[PDB]
């Protein structure tokens, strides 16, 4: 079997992207951020605090008549970037663009934090990196890729993310007209549980690409793109003006300038980000600085390749028994 489901970015700066998805009998549909960054297919729901709900749409377990509560079960999770959430767990039907999956472990939040709370328009996330990731206590539960892995025609899932336009997210086939050229595929370690991969090197606009190996995350989770120091010094060089504000926590640059673009490595093949996708747009309303969508990891411990990088391109998340990760350009 295979899926198939459009994913739409959530503002005009594609900070993140939804997708809808089909829990519980009948269904109940939620449109939810696909994370290959995480492992907790995680909801708003009935059970939220009351008061950290705003606007999001809530699953309601005891209206599914398939949804089973997991006894004893719970789960508290806490992202990179400080955000948490924890509750209890539900087992329940789950769908995404026709491919289905029983006894779905379904975590319901009872408490989220601010940034959830503000984001009207995630209804929660569904996690697509490995399972052992995956933070339900006692007993650890897989994620909606490792279930339905056995019946999908083959074990692979891709990510076509659109600029400031939809998307899509494809289960158990590759979608041969959704991309130019070949496929180049690299190796991945699950030694952290993430879809972790190493670039070859990297170019600044028509520079020269300087070849350097750069272990990193893909993670459709994170909005931007996050180097080494070294990196991300060289490529806000060539923007006239641009600094590093620790009063906004990054690279900004003036709104007037034009940006180069960006060039990373996938074994003997490049792909290009094009210099539009790096600008995040004023840092406040009504001001002439602009915040920068590649910044530096040296804060984080890890380099992420996230929206900014995979957007610019078709990835296929291949989840053979030896994973890989497959880019080509579009
Ligand atoms: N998108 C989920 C996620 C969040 C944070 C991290 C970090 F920062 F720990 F690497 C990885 C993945
Ligand atoms: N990397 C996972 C993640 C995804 C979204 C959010 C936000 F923006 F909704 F808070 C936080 C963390």
């Amino acid at each position: 079997s295979t899926g198939s489901a459009t994913t739409t970015p959530i503002d005009s700066l594609d900070d993140a992207y939804i997708t809808p998805v089909q829990i519980g009998t009948p269904a109940q549909t939620l449109n939810l951020d696909f994370d290959t960054g995480s492992s907790d297919l995680w909801v708003f729901s009935s059970e939220t605090t009351a008061s950290e709900v705003d606007g999001q749409t809530i699953y309601t377990p005891s209206k599914s008549t398939t949804a089973k509560l997991l006894s004893g079960a719970t789960w508290s999770i806490s992202y990179g970037d400080g955000s948490s959430s924890s509750g209890d767990v539900y087992t329940d039907t789950v769908s995404v663009g026709g491919l289905t999956v029983t006894g779905q472990a379904v975590e319901s939040a009872k408490k989220v934090s601010s940034s959830f709370t503000e984001d009207s328009t995630i209804d929660g996330l569904l996690g697509l990196a490995f399972s052992t990731l995956n933070t339900v206590s006692p007993t650890q539960q897989k994620t909606f890729f490792d279930n339905a892995k056995a019946s999908l025609d083959s074990p692979v899932f891709t990510a076509d993310l659109g600029y400031h336009a939809p998307g899509t997210y494809n289960f158990g086939f590759i979608d041969t007209t959704a991309y130019t050229g070949s496929i180049t595929y690299t190796a991945v370690s699950t030694k952290q549980g993430f879809w972790e991969w190493t670039s070859t090197g990297y170019a600044v606009g028509s520079g020269t690409f300087k070849s350097t190996s750069i272990d990193g995350i893909a993670d459709t989770g994170t909005t931007l793109l996050y180097l080494p120091a070294t990196v991300v010094s060289a490529y806000w060089a060539q923007v006239s003006g641009a600094k590093s504000s620790s009063s906004v926590g990054g690279y900004v640059f003036p709104c007037s300038a034009t940006l180069p673009s960006f060039t990373f490595g996938v074994g003997s093949a490049r792909i290009v980000i094009p210099g539009d996708y790096i600008d995040f747009g004023p840092i406040s309303t009504g001001s002439s600085s602009c915040f920068g969508g590649i910044q530096s990891s040296a804060g984080i411990g890890i380099n992420i390749f996230g929206d900014v990088a995979l957007k610019a391109a078709f990835v296929v998340f291949n989840g053979a028994t030896t994973p890989t990760l497959g880019f080509a350009s579009k």
